[PDB]
C-alpha cells in the first residue's frame, strides 16, 4: 500500500493544516468584522475598511482553498 495507507496519514496532515489554516484565515476574516467599529472611529474609513476587507474575505477563503486546494491536487495526483 503505497498509495492506500499514504492516504489517510497524510489525511491527518491536510487535515490538521485546514485547522490552523482556518484558524489564522479566520483571525483575518474576524478583524474585518472587528474593523468596522474601529474604523467607525473615522468616517472617511467606511467605504475603505470594507474595501480592504471584502478583499480580505475572499483572501481569507483562499488562504484554506489554496492550502487543502494544492494539497487535493497533489493527492489526486500521486493518488
Amino acid at each position: 500500500m503505497e498509495n492506500l495507507n499514504m492516504d489517510l496519514l497524510y489525511m491527518a496532515a491536510a487535515v490538521m493544516m485546514g485547522l490552523a489554516a482556518i484558524g489564522d484565515a479566520i483571525g483575518i476574516g474576524i478583524l474585518g468584522g472587528k474593523f468596522l467599529e474601529g474604523a467607525a472611529r473615522q468616517p472617511d474609513l467606511i467605504p475603505l475598511l470594507r474595501t480592504q476587507f471584502f478583499i480580505v474575505m475572499g483572501l481569507v477563503n483562499a488562504i484554506p482553498m489554496i492550502a487543502v486546494g494544492l494539497g487535493l491536487y497533489v493527492m489526486f495526483a500521486v493518488a
